[PDB]
C-alpha cells in the first residue's frame, strides 16, 4: 500500500541532492527581505535596474487582493511588511496612484500610519530621511563598554539580535541620512486621522527604559561625548572579528545588512570586509521562474542535508549507501572546530558543533548539532576514525551546553536574563534565547540513538524539564516549528527514544491530544495563528509536514496500529504527487512566535518520508 | 642625431602600457622573499609541489658561482640571504651532498654559522623548530598598550616597521613551532668553529635594552600574563582595521607573511581576513620565462605609471595624447580619500595622497603623491574638472605633511624618534622614517611645475633644508635610490625647478661633481657599494638609469651644452636596444641603504627617455 509511496517519495529526494552530497532548500519568510535590500542598495549607491525589476514583480507577485502582505501565506495584513514593501514598490518606479500603490496605502492608513509600525521600519525610513531619528529607540555605542557580568552587556542579548544591536550602535551613533529622491518620497504614510496605534517592548515597557531613552537622545545632542570614538571602534573590532566565511554576519539578514551599512558610513567601501560582505549576498539570493527575485533570510544546507539522510535511513536506505555517504564525508567537513560566542560561558567546553548554514564557525546551534551527530550516527562511512571522533566531539559539547534547567538553547547557555526585554527598541520577536523544548527534544533523541537512557543524570534533567513545561492539554509548545504539533511530536518521539514509558500518563494525554485535533482529511495542520490565538492550537488545513509529525508523536506512543493512525498515513499516501514530493502552501515554520514565519522548502519532502519510513518500522 | 633615440624609446614605452592605461615592471629584490614564501606554505601547510619546482629553479637560477646570493647583482655573498635559500632548497628535496648545497654550507660556516644572522632569520628558523625561541629578541604585545606620546607608542616606527612589529607580537607571544621533517632539518647551520660574529641594533644597543630584553624573557617564562589576551586581541584589531584591499598589509612582503602566521597561530585559518590574504599573494607573483617564479617585495603601478607620463610628456607626447589620457583617467581614480596611520599626526589635514600599489589607502607616500600630481598637471583630460580638483587635493596633504626641518618623510611627519633604533630587534635596515633630500626634491619640483618658488614660505625651508643636508663634496645622499647620483640628480633638477638661480656656488659645486665621476663609455654609474664603502661614491659601470639622472642634473644646471653632457647622450643613443628599449643589469633602486637593494624595471626604460626629453628641450 504505503510502500509505493515511500519508493516514490525516497527517490525523489535522492534526485533533489546535489552534487557535493548534500541538501539545501530555499528558506521562505516576508517581502522585508527583498524591500530592505531595495533601501540596502540605494544608501550603498548600488542599483541595478535589472534588479529592482525582478524585486518589483516578486513583491508585487505577493501581494494579496486586498492589496498587502502577510507573514505568512493566509496571514492577516501585517502592517511594517506592507509599510516597507509599499516604499520598495515607489522608489522602484511605481506612482502612488496605480491600483497596487492604492489598495496598499489605504490599509496603511487605516492603521494610524508610519507612526504604528515597529521600530526597525521607522529605522529604515529614518535612514532615507523619510522619519526622524529623534522618535527612534536609541542604543548607543557605549554599551559596547558593559562587563561580562553587568546588566545589558551585550552577552545578555540572543546571538542573532547581540550581533544586530552591535552594529546598529555605530549606525545610530552617526544618525545618518540617505536622501531619496523627491520622486520616492512617501509623505502620505503619514496623512491619516487614525489614531497611532504603537507597539511596545516585548515584555513590557518601564517608565526607566523610557527615560533613560530620552537622556541618550539628550546626550546625543551634546557637542562631545567622551570615549564615543572607542566605543564605536570597539564594535567596529567586534564585528570584523566575526565576519562568516562567507562574507556575512551570522548568516542571517538583519546584522548582515546593518553591519555594511555601518562599514559604509565608516568609510570602509575599500576595506576587505566590506567588499566580501557585499560580493557575499549573491549566495542568499534566488532566481524565480516567473522573472522574480528572492533574497533568503537565512540559509538552511546544512538542517536539510542532517534531516534528509534521517528520513532517507529510516525509509530503508542501507546505513553504507553510496549516496548517503557522499553527505555523511560532506557533513563531517562542516564541523566547527573553534571557540564562538557561546565560550563566553563555557571556556572549558571543546568545540564540536555545527551551523545552519554553509560556513558560520561562531554560531553552531544545538539543534543542528544534535541532528548531524545523530544522523551521522546512523551511518557507515569508510573513515570510521573521523566518524567515531567527530560524533564524540559533537556529543561533548552539546552536553557541556545543557542550561541550568536541563533544557537547551538555541546558541547559548543560560540565555535567560529578562532585562533586554524591555528595552524600548526591542519590540520585534525574541531578544533572549532562552531553553526550548523542542531543541531539547531533538537533543535527548540524539543521546537515545547512543543507547544512553533515563538512568543518566543529564537525561533526566531534562525529561524533568520537559515534563514541568507541558502544557495544560498535554500537547508541547512549539518554538521553531509551527506549533504544537511540531513541539508534541517532537517531545514524544523523543521521550519514546530515552527509554521513557510510553504508557505514562502525561505520555497518553498527549497521544489522546493529537487524535483529537486529526482533520476530516486524515491529515493534521497547525495555522500560524496559534501563536497569537489558542483557540487554533492544533487547527489549520491539513499540510505534509506537521501531518508527518503528528504521525510521529502517535507512531512513538506506540499507537502506530490505530485508526487516527491509518487515517493519516492515507493522506500522506494521497496527497502525495506523481513525482513522489509533496506540496505545502503553508508555513510550517517558526522564526519568532507571533512575529516572523519560515517556510521550509524541503520539510513537505523529508518529514513526510520519515514519518512513513516510521510506520512501515512499526510493521 | 638623438631624435631617432627618442622616437624608438616612446615607442617602446607605448607599448610596455597595460590595456586599462597604466605601466607596471616587476619589482627586483633578492631571494628572501621566495625562501620565506616557502616556508610560509610550510607553515600554513599549504604545499604546492608544482610551485616548489619554479621556486627551485629561480633559486638556483640566482646563486652565484661562489654558491652564494647577494643582496644586488655583483654585490659580496650575504649570510642571511644565502643561509634562507639555503634552508628553502634543502627543504624543497636537495640533499646537502649537491654540489651548490655544498658549496653554500661552506660559505655560510665560514661565517660563523646561523648564530651570525639578522633577527628575522634566526626567528624564522625559531618558527620551524631549528633555533631557541629564547634566543629571540622579544617583542611583547603589550607594547599595544603605549600611548600615543609615549616611549616607543607603535606609532613612533616607520609605517613598514610599525605594521610588523604589531603582527610580530602576537607570533612572538605564543612562540609556535611548525617542525621541519627529519629530510630538512638544517643542524649543519651550527657546526662551526669560526665566532659567531652578531649584528647588533641599528644605531647601538643600549645595556636598557639589552636588559629589557632579557627581563621580556623571563616573564615569558611565568604561568600568568595579565592583560597579555587583551594585547594580542589590541594587535588582531588593529590588523584586521588596517588589511589593504588586495588582501595585503601595507603592500609590503614582511608584515603580510607575519599577518597571516598571527591569524594561524589564532585558529582564524577560515576568516574572511585571512582567506582574502592568503589569495591576495598570487597578485604579487611572477612566472620567470626559464621556468621560474619570483615574488615581488612589493609592486609600483602608480609609481611606474605615473614616471612613465612625464617622461613621455617631457619627450614630446601633447598634455592631452589620447593614450597619457588613459593614463590620467587611471590616476585619478587611484587616489586616497580616507584617513591613515598618518592622520595621527595631521587630525585636520584632508586626504589626497597616493599609494605605491595598487589598492592601499591607509599608506599613501609623499613620493608618489608628488609625481602623480606633478604628472597630471602637466595633462589635458577629457573632465577638467576632476584633475582640477584632485590635485588640489592632493597638493594640500603634501603641503599638511612636510615635517619641523621643511623636509618631507615617505609616510609620516617628524617620524624620527631615536628610539627604536636601539631595540635588539630592529637589526635590519631602517626602522624609522624621517625626512629624506630625494623626496623633499621630488615635492619641489612638483610645486615647481604650478609656479610656485623660492618666495612661498614653504620652498624656502625646504632649499634652507637641502643645502644644511648637501655633503661636502657638493653631492646629495639617495635614500630611495642608488646614490649620490640620485639624490643629487634629484635635487639640482628640483632647485631649478622652484627659481632657484643655477649659478649658486652649492649648485656649481655639485654639477661640478657630476662631471667628474663620468665614466670613460661615456655613461654614469654608481655601485651599490657606495653604501658601504664611500669610495664607491658615483663609481660604478655605467647605467641608463643612473646615466639620465647625472644628464638631468647637468640639464638643469644650464651644462646641457657640454662636453660630459653631449658624451652621455651619445651613451645613451650608442647602448640603445634594437626594440628603443635599454638594458640595466644593475640596480638603482635602493630599500634600505645597505641592508635591501631593488631593481626597478621601468627605469631603465622611462628615465632615459625623460633625460633624452629634457635634452632635447635645452635645444
Ligand atoms: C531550526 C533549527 C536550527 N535553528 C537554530 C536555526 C533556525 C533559525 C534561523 C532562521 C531565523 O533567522 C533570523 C534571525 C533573526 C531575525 C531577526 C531579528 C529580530 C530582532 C533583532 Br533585535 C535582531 C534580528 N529578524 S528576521 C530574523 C531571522
Ligand atoms: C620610491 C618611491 C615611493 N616609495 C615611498 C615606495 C617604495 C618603498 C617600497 C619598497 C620596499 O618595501 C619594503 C618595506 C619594508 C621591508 C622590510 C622591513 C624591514 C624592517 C622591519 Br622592522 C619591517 C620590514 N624588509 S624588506 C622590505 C621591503
Ligand atoms: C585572541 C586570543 C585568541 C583566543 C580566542 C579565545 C577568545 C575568547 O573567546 C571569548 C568569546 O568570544 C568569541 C570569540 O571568537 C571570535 C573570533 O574573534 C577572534 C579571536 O580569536
Ligand atoms: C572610528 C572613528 C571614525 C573616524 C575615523 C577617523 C580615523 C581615526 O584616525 C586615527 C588614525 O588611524 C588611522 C586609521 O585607518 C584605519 C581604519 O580604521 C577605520 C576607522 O574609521
Amino acid at each position: 500500500a504505503y510502500a509505493r509511496t515511500l519508493d516514490r517519495a525516497v527517490e525523489y529526494l535522492l534526485s533533489c541532492q546535489k552534487d557535493e552530497g548534500y541538501w539545501w532548500g530555499p528558506l521562505l519568510s516576508n517581502v522585508t527581505m527583498e524591500a530592505e535590500y531595495v533601501l540596502l542598495c540605494h544608501i550603498l549607491d548600488r542599483v541595478d535596474r535589472d534588479r529592482m525589476e525582478k524585486i518589483r514583480r516578486y513583491l508585487l507577485h505577493e501581494q494579496r487582493e486586498d492589496g498587502t502582505w502577510a507573514l505568512y501565506p493566509g496571514g492577516p495584513p501585517d502592517l511594517d511588511t506592507t509599510i516597507e514593501a509599499y516604499v520598495a514598490l515607489k522608489y522602484i518606479g511605481m506612482s502612488r496612484d496605480e491600483e497596487p500603490m492604492q489598495k496598499a496605502l489605504r490599509f496603511i492608513q487605516s492603521q494610524g500610519g508610519i507612526e504604528s509600525s515597529r521600530v526597525f521600519t521607522r529605522m529604515w525610513l529614518a535612514l532615507v530621511g523619510e522619519y526622524p531619528w529623534e522618535k527612534v529607540p536609541m542604543v548607543p555605542p557605549e554599551i559596547m563598554f558593559l562587563g561580562k557580568r553587568m546588566p545589558l552587556n551585550i552577552y545578555e542579548f540572543g546571538s542573532w539580535a547581540r550581533a544586530t544591536v552591535v552594529a546598529l550602535s555605530i549606525v545610530m551613533s552617526r544618525q545618518p541620512v540617505f536622501p531619496l529622491p523627491e520622486r520616492a518620497r512617501v509623505p502620505e504614510l503619514y496623512e491619516t486621522d487614525v489614531p497611532p496605534r504603537r507597539r511596545g517592548a516585548k515584555g513590557g515597557g518601564g517608565w526607566i527604559f523610557d527615560a533613560l531613552d530620552r537622556a541618550l537622545h539628550g546626550y546625543q545632542k551634546l557637542s562631545v561625548h567622551p570615549f564615543r570614538r572607542a566605543a564605536e571602534i570597539r564594535a567596529l573590532d567586534w564585528l570584523l572579528e566575526r565576519q562568516a566565511g562567507d562574507g556575512s554576519w551570522g548568516g542571517i539578514q538583519p546584522p548582515w545588512f546593518y553591519a555594511l551599512i555601518a562599514l559604509k558610513i565608516l568609510d570602509m567601501t575599500q576595506h576587505p570586509a566590506f567588499i566580501k560582505g557585499w560580493e557575499g549576498l549573491e549566495l542568499y539570493g534566488v532566481e524565480l521562474d516567473y522573472g522574480g527575485w528572492m533574497f533568503q533570510a537565512s540559509i538552511s544546507p546544512v538542517w536539510d542535508t542532517g534531516l534528509a539522510v534521517l528520513a532517507l535511513r529510516a525509509a530503508g536506505l542501507p546505513a553504507d549507501h553510496d549516496r548517503l555517504v557522499k553527505a555523511g564525508e560532506w557533513l563531517l567537513d562542516r564541523q566547527i572546530t573553534v571557540p564562538g560566542d557561546w565560550a563566553v560561558k563555557r571556556p572549558n567546553l571543546k568545540p564540536g558543533g555545527f551551523a545552519f548554514q554553509f560556513d558560520n564557525v561562531y554560531y553552531p546551534d544545538v539543534d543542528d548539532t544534535a541532528v548531524v551527530v545523530w544522523a551521522l550516527n546512523t551511518l557507515r562511512l569508510p573513515d570510521e576514525r573521523r566518524r567515531r571522533d567527530a560524533m564524540t566531539k559533537g556529543f561533548r559539547w552539546i552536553v557541556g551546553m545543557q542550561s541550568s534547567n536541563g533544557g537547551w538553547g538555541a546558541y547559548d547557555v543560560d540565555n535567560t536574563s529578562d532585562l533586554p526585554n524591555h528595552i524600548p527598541f526591542c519590540d520585534f520577536g525574541e531578544v533572549t534565547d532562552p531553553p526550548s523544548e523542542d531543541v531539547t527534544a531533538h537533543v535527548l533523541e540524539c543521546f537515545g540513538s547512543f543507547g544512553y537512557d533515563d538512568a543518566w543524570k543529564v537525561i533526566r534533567r531534562a525529561v524533568e524539564y520537559l515534563k514541568r513545561e507541558q502544557k495544560p492539554d498535554g500537547s508541547w509548545f512549539g518554538r521553531w516549528g509551527v506549533n504544537y504539533l511540531y513541539g508534541t511530536g517532537a517531545v514524544v518521539s523523543a521521550l519514546k527514544a530515552v527509554g521513557i514509558d510510553t504508557r505514562e500518563p502525561y505520555i497518553q494525554k498527549a497521544l489522546d491530544w493529537v487524535e483529537q485535533h486529526q482533520n476530516p482529511d486524515g491529515g493534521w495542520g497547525e495555522d500560524c495563528r496559534s501563536y497569537e490565538d489558542p483557540a487554533y492550537a492544533g487547527k489549520g488545513a491539513s499540510t505534509p509536514s506537521q501531518t508527518a509529525w503528528a504521525l510521529m508523536a502517535l507512531i512513538a506512543g506506540g499507537r502506530a496500529e490505530s485508526e487516527a493512525a491509518r487515517r493519516g498515513v492515507q493522506y500522506l499516501v494521497e496527497t502525495q504527487r506523481p513525482d513522489g514530493g509533496w506540496d505545502e502552501p503553508y508555513y510550517t515554520g517558526t522564526g519568532f512566535p507571533g512575529d516572523f514565519y519560515l517556510g521550509y522548502t524541503m520539510y513537505r519532502h523529508v518529514f513526510p518520508t520519515l514519518a512513513l519510513g516510521r510506520y512501515k518500522q512499526a510493521i
